[PDB]
């Protein structure tokens, strides 16, 4: 079809798990609100796919600042700004290795040493705060 990669294989697999796009939207709640988090409405199938990705070394650090990459981006967020979501509707390639990030994070996948506040911390911090906008869900 055309090129791909890395990248691709991380949203070909994404893509074959999820359903629409707002589920995004759904995981950062629903994710951090079920009780398992791998009964979320995507497959694990697939996911696993997504999830021993950042079952390597050079992967958790790589990793690491390619979550920040976002983070350190999620503060600005424009200028009349409000919501973090609409930082990703537009963008899906990025939103998506991004999303990848959280969930790991959200069910203790991702690995990065470092205590205190974290990436996890971070992104669930908005994942949830976030939350607040949606309608509780």
């Amino acid at each position: 079809m055309e090129q791909n990669n890395i990248k691709e294989q991380l949203i070909s697999f994404f893509n074959q798990a999820c359903s629409t796009h707002q589920e995004r939207l759904d995981f950062i709640c629903s994710t951090r609100e079920s009780d398992t988090f791998s009964s979320v409405d995507v497959p694990l199938e697939p996911i696993k796919n997504i999830i021993e990705i950042t079952k390597d070394e050079n992967q958790q650090i790589e990793i690491t600042k390619i979550a920040v990459n976002n983070i350190k981006t999620l503060s600005s967020v424009g200028a009349t700004g409000q919501y973090m979501a609409s930082f990703f509707s537009t963008n899906s390639e990025p939103a998506i290795i991004f999303c990848v990030i959280y969930f790991l994070y959200h069910f203790g996948f991702l690995k990065d040493n470092n205590k205190k506040q974290i990436i996890k911390k971070a992104y669930e911090t908005i994942a949830d705060n976030i939350a607040d906008y949606l309608n509780e869900n």
